[PDB]
C-alpha cells in the first residue's frame, strides 16, 4: 500500500540475511556498552566505591509504566470521615470536643530526633502523603430520608456521632437534638430532576481545602482540552504518517457521564532533559520505543558478475573477499555500524586490535574506500574520531599507493602527513581527501548540505530535518533526475580519482554499486524524519553544540557513547540494506507514556523544593544536613519505576551535591492532578503547626488546682478540668529565650541546672523552643506517673536540648461519699510543662454547641451517576468528526 | 557534616591525641570541640575537575 | 586508544609513570656504547624472513 | 453533520423538500435488471449511505 515498498525492477531484490528489532538492539547495546567499562576496569588497577553491573529488562519496565499509569489516587466513598469526637465528663450538660484528625496526625509518622535528618525529611514527607490521602474523596449515593415530607439527611453522614449523647439528655434536650437533626437538611430538596445533593456540616480543614479545590478541578477540566489533546495527537500522526480509523470521534455526551482526566497530553520536554546524567536514558528508550521491526537485505548477484555462455563470464574484481560470511563478532559489529549509522551526532565507534586474530592485508586497503564512503564527518555534527579517521587517511593512501599493473609516475610533496603527492596523467591532487573536522573533505557529508530546517514540528525541541549525501526522502515518492544523473560530489570525485589512478574494473563495480546506497541512505533519511521524533530525541541545542565540543575539547554534560566495530564488518554493512517490513506496535502508545513519566518528575520536582526550604528554615534542627539526606528520603518513597529509569545510567553512585541542586533550582513544571493536590498540600504544609511541629515550651512554677468540696452534685454538674496546655501564651517580660549552644554550653559548665533552679525560684516562665517537637494529648482520669507530667526538654544519654512531651488534659471525678477534704493533700502536686498549639484542639462546649461546627459545604452526586476515568483512551487513532479550529 | 558544612576526621588529621582526652577539663573540651568545628573543606578545582 | 573511551571517561583521573618523550641523547651519551646499541638493536627489531 | 447530532433530521428535512442528492464524487459500479413482480425491499427502500 505505501509506494515505495512496492517494486517493479529485478535489481532491489535478494534473499534476506537476518532480521531485527528495537527491543534485541537495545539491551544488545547496553550490553556492549556494560562489557566495554568491565573490561576497562578488569584489565587495570582501579581504587573506588564499590558497584556491581547487571543489565535491566526494558520491557519490564515499559509494562510496570503502562500498569502505573493504571493506578488512580482518587478514592469514591459515600460517606466522609468523622471529624470531631466527644467525650462525656461526669457533668450531662457540658461535653469534651477533640478533633480526630490531629490524633490521627500524631499517629502518623514517628518521632522526632535531632541526630537524624534523612528520618526526619522521611516522617514529614510521610504526613505530606497523609494529609493527600485523607484530602482527596469524591462523595457519591448519599442516603437520604422523608420527615413529614420533607427532605432530611442521616447522623452518619454529617460526620459526628453522638449516639451515646442521648441517654445523658432531658426532655428538652434530646427535644432540641431531635429538632436540629430535622434542621440538618439537604439543600435545593425540591428539584425533581435534581442531580446534586449539597450539605451543609464540618469537616477537616486541609482536608476540607482538598475537597474544595478538587470539586474545582471536576468542574474545571472538560472537553475542550480533550479536544487540544487529540488535535495535538493529530499532528503527531500527521508527523509520522500512519493510516487513520475510518471511525470518527464526535463530541456528543451523554446527560449521565462523567469523565476525569489526570494529564494534560501537550509535554514539556526541557523537564525530561533536565535530569541530571540521563542522557544515555534518553537514547536507550529513544531506541527501545521508536525503532520499528527491519531485517537485513543483501544485494542482487548479478551485480558483481555477468553471464555470456555457457562456461564463459565475467568475475567480479573483489572475488576473493565476496565469498566470506561473517560470525557472531562481526554481526555485532554490523550491528553497531547500523546503530552509529542511524543516529548521527551522540555515538561514536572505533576500531579493534588484538593478535588472535588473522586477515589479509587488503581488508584495511578496501576499508579505508568503504570508511570513505561510508560516514559523515563534517559539517555541521561529527561521528568519527580523530584517531581512526587518520588510519582510514593511511588507508586510502596505501590503496592509491600500492597498485600491480603498470606503474605511473607520483611527485610527492612537502610533509609527512599521508595524501601529500599528485599522481598520474592529468596531475590529480588527492590532498583534497584529507579528513578536517572543521571542514569536512572526503567523506558524504562534504560539499552539500547535511541539515535543513522547515515548517514547525509537533516536537518543541528539535525541528531538524537530516538530509544525508545531499539528498532528501522525497524522490522516491516522485524522482528528480535519471538514472545516470544520480550522484553527489564526493562520490564524483572518489569516482574521478580512481578513474585516473589507472583503476577500472572497481571503478565499474562502484558505478554499478551507487544506485543501491542511495536508496538505502533515503530510507535511511525517511527512518530518521519520520520514525524517532519523539519527547527522548537531542534538542537543536545539544546538537549545534556537540562539534565545537568535541573539536575543542570542551568539557560537556553530554559525552558521545563510544563504541568499537572490526574492520571487514565495514565493508559487509556495505553490502546490506535496512528494510522496515512494520512498524513498532507500543508506537501507538508512545506519547501518553511520557506524559505519566513528566508528570512524575514533576511530583519530586516540587517536594525537593520544600525540602531544601527547612534547610533554610531550621539550622539548630538540621545542623549536620546534608543534602543527600532529603534527596534519599524522597527517593524510598516513590515509584520504582521512573527510578529504575534513572538507574539505568547508574550513575546513581556518581551522583553530586552540584548536580542535584542545579536540579533543584528550576522551576520548570508540567501540571497534573495529584500534583496539583501536592502542590496545595505543602502550602498547607508552610504552617508548620499543621503536622504538630510545635516549638513553644513554656515552664514555671505551677501547682495543680484544689477546689473546696462544698458539694458533690454541684461539682458533678459544672465539671473541672485542668490541662497543662497553655491556651494562649503569657506576656514576654517573664519569658525568657533559651537556644541549643547556650544550653550546651552551660552544660559543659553545669550551672545549667543552677539556671534553671535559679529562675524556678523566681516563679517567672521560661522558653525551650527553635526546635520542632512531637505532640502528643492522652487523656488521663487517674493520677498520671512522673514522666509525662514532669517532661523535661533536656535528655540524658551531656543532654539533648530538645525531647518530646505527651500534653495532660486531667478530668476531676468525684463520690459522693467523699469527705469535703479527701482531696486536701500536705502536699501539693507539682507540674512544670507547658505548650502552645495555636489552636482549639480541645475545648469545652455546652450542649446546644454540639452542632454549633456546621458550616462547611459538602457536594456529593447521585447513586445513578456514573464515573468513568478516560485518561486511559488517548491513542492517535482516534480522529475527530469536526477537527480542531 | 554539621553547621551546614562538610568537616573533616581527627585521624586524617594525621596526629594522634586520643590518650590525652579523658584527664582534660571542660574547659579545654569545649576549645578543642570548637577547633575541630573551626577545620574545613575547599571545593577547589584542577584542570577542571573537583 | 580504546582505554580512554569509556562512558566514564569524563570524570577520572589518569596517572602515567613513564613519559612517551625518550630523549634520545641520554641513550648515545653512553660512552663506547656503539657495538651494544647496535647488538640490541639487531636483537629487538631485526625480522626473519625465507 | 454526525458531529453536532444533526445528521439524520437535516436529511429527513431535505427529503421532505423534496431535493436531490448526489452521495459522493467517487464512481460507483451499477447493474442492469429486469423482473416479472416488485423487486425486494433491500434493493428498493436501501439507501446509498452506511
Amino acid at each position: 500500500q505505501r509506494p515505495e515498498r512496492i517494486k517493479t525492477t529485478p535489481y532491489l531484490e535478494g534473499d534476506v540475511l537476518s532480521s531485527d528489532s528495537g527491543p534485541l538492539l537495545s539491551v544488545f547495546a547496553l550490553q556492549e556498552i556494560m562489557q566495554k567499562v568491565r573490561q576497562v576496569q578488569a584489565d587495570y588497577m582501579t581504587a573506588t566505591r564499590e558497584v556491581d553491573f547487571t543489565v535491566p529488562d526494558v520491557q519490564k519496565i515499559l509494562d510496570d509504566i503502562k500498569a502505573l499509569a493504571a493506578e488512580q489516587v482518587y478514592k469514591i466513598v459515600k460517606v466522609p470521615s468523622i471529624s470531631f469526637r466527644h467525650i462525656v465528663m461526669q457533668s450531662r450538660d457540658r461535653v469534651l470536643r477533640v478533633d480526630t484528625y490531629y490524633e490521627e496526625m500524631s499517629q502518623v509518622g514517628d518521632v522526632i530526633t535531632e541526630d537524624e535528618p534523612e528520618k526526619f525529611y522521611s516522617t514529614i514527607i510521610k504526613k505530606v502523603r497523609f494529609i493527600r490521602g485523607k484530602g482527596s474523596f469524591i462523595l457519591h449515593d448519599i442516603p437520604t430520608r422523608d420527615h413529614r415530607g420533607m427532605e432530611v439527611a442521616e447522623p452518619e453522614v454529617l460526620g459526628v456521632e453522638f449516639k451515646n449523647v442521648l441517654p445523658v439528655l432531658t426532655a428538652e434536650h434530646r427535644a432540641m437534638i431531635q429538632n436540629a437533626l430535622d434542621g440538618s437538611i439537604i439543600e435545593n430538596g425540591n428539584v425533581a430532576t435534581r442531580d446534586v445533593d449539597v450539605f451543609i456540616g464540618a469537616c477537616s480543614e486541609p482536608v476540607y481545602r482538598i475537597y474544595n479545590r478538587l470539586q474545582g478541578y471536576i468542574e474545571a477540566v472538560q472537553l475542550q482540552e480533550l479536544r487540544n489533546s487529540i488535535g495535538w495527537l493529530e499532528r503527531l500522526g500527521h508527523r509520522k504518517r500512519i493510516t487513520y480509523s475510518q471511525e470518527v470521534l464526535t463530541d456528543f455526551r451523554r446527560q449521565d457521564t462523567i469523565w476525569v482526566l489526570a494529564l494534560q497530553l501537550p509535554v514539556n520536554p526541557q523537564v525530561v532533559w533536565d535530569v541530571p546524567r540521563s542522557s544515555i536514558a534518553n537514547l536507550i528508550m529513544n531506541i527501545a520505543t521508536c525503532l520499528p521491526t527491519g531485517e537485513y537485505i543483501a544485494p542482487n548477484p548479478r551485480i558483481s558478475s555477468i553471464t555470456l555462455t555457457q562456461r564463459i563470464t565475467t568475475t567480479g574484481p573483489f572475488a576473493i573477499l565476496t565469498g566470506s560470511t561473517p560470525t557472531a563478532q562481526q554481526l555485532n559489529d554490523v550491528r553497531k555500524i547500523y546503530l552509529a549509522l542511524m543516529f548521527p551526532g551522540q555515538i561514536i565507534l572505533d576500531l579493534k586490535i588484538d593478535p588472535g586474530e588473522r586477515m589479509d592485508p587488503a581488508v584495511r586497503m578496501v576499508a579505508g574506500v568503504v570508511g570513505h564512503l561510508l560516514f559523515t564527518a563534517g559539517g555541521r555534527f561529527t561521528n568519527l574520531t580523530q584517531n581512526m579517521a587518520r588510519q582510514l587517511d593511511i588507508a586510502l593512501n596505501d590503496y592509491l599507493l600500492y597498485m600491480y599493473n603498470t606503474r605511473v609516475q607520483v611527485n610527492y610533496g612537502p610533509t609527512g602527513e599521508p595524501l601529500d603527492f599528485q599522481i598520474g596523467r592529468n596531475q590529480y591532487d588527492c590532498n583534497v581527501f584529507r579528513a578536517d573536522f572543521a571542514t569536512g573533505t572526503g567523506y558524504n557529508g562534504w560539499a552539500t548540505i547535511d541539515v535543513e530546517y522547515r515548517e514547525p514540528a509537533p516536537y518543541v525541541h528539535a525541528q531538524r530535518y537530516i538530509r544525508y549525501c545531499g539528498i532528501d526522502s522525497r524522490e522516491l515518492i516522485n524522482p528528480t533526475t535519471y538514472g545516470i544523473g544520480m550522484t553527489y560530489h564526493c562520490y564524483n570525485e572518489m569516482l574521478r580519482m580512481l578513474v585516473a589512478a589507472g583503476k577500472d574494473s572497481e571503478a565499474a563495480y562502484f558505478r554499478s554499486m551507487l544506485p543501491f546506497h542511495m536508496v538505502r541512505f533515503a530510507r535511511i533519511n525517511q527512518i530518521i524524519n519520520e520514525d524517532l521524533h519523539s519527547v527522548f530525541s537531542l534538542p537543536d541545542d545539544m546538537f549545534n553544540a556537540l562539534l565545537p565540543d568535541l573539536i575543542a575539547g570542551a568539557h560537556q554534560n553530554a559525552d558521545p557513547v563510544v563504541l568499537d566495530v572490526s574492520w571487514i564488518s565495514l565493508w559487509f554493512a556495505f553490502n546490506r540494506s535496512f528494510e522496515p517490513t512494520h512498524r513498532n506496535e507500543m508506537l501507538e502508545v508512545a506519547p501518553l507514556i511520557e506524559s505519566v513519566y513528566a508528570s512524575e518528575l514533576s511530583v519530586m520536582k516540587v517536594d525537593m523544593r520544600h525540602l531544601s526550604l527547612m534547610q533554610r528554615r531550621f539550622p539548630d534542627v538540621l545542623i549536620q544536613a546534608r543534602p543527600s539526606h532529603f534527596w534519599k528520603a524522597v527517593l524510598n518513597d516513590s515509584p520504582e519505576a521512573v527510578k529504575a529509569v534513572m538507574n539505568l545510567s547508574h550513575s546513581h553512585n556518581f551522583i553530586n551535591i552540584r548536580d542535584m541542586m542545579r536540579w533543584v533550582m528550576l522551576p520548570s513544571l508540567q501540571p497534573s492532578l495529584k500534583l496539583a493536590l501536592e502542590e496545595e498540600a505543602w502550602a498547607a504544609a508552610n504552617d508548620f503547626e499543621d503536622l504538630m511541629l510545635t516549638d513553644q515550651v513554656y515552664m514555671h512554677r505551677d501547682m495543680l488546682p484544689e477546689p473546696r468540696l462544698d458539694d458533690i452534685e454541684r461539682f458533678r454538674q459544672e465539671g473541672f478540668y485542668y490541662t497543662n496546655m497553655l491556651e494562649a501564651p503569657p506576656e514576654i517580660d517573664r519569658v525568657v529565650q533559651y537556644t541549643y549552644e547556650i544550653a550546651r554550653l552551660q552544660a559543659n559548665m553545669g550551672q545549667f541546672r543552677a539556671a534553671l533552679r535559679r529562675i524556678m525560684d523566681d516563679d517567672d516562665w521560661v522558653r525551650f523552643g527553635g526546635v520542632l517537637r512531637t505532640v502528643r494529648v492522652k487523656f488521663y482520669d487517674a493520677r498520671p506517673p512522673d514522666d509525662v507530667l514532669q517532661g523535661l526538654p533536656f535528655s540524658y544519654d551531656t543532654i539533648k536540648y530538645a525531647t518530646e512531651t505527651t500534653i495532660f488534659y486531667l478530668i476531676y471525678n468525684v463520690e459522693f461519699s467523699n469527705t469535703p477534704d479527701s482531696l486536701v493533700l500536705i502536699n501539693p502536686t507539682y507540674t512544670m510543662t507547658k505548650v502552645f498549639i495555636n489552636k482549639r484542639i480541645v475545648e469545652r462546649v455546652r450542649v446546644g454547641q454540639i452542632l454549633a461546627v456546621l458550616n462547611r459545604r459538602f457536594v456529593a452526586y447521585k447513586g445513578k451517576m456514573r464515573i468513568m476515568d478516560i485518561t486511559q483512551s488517548l491513542k492517535m487513532g482516534t480522529k475527530l468528526a469536526a477537527p480542531t479550529v
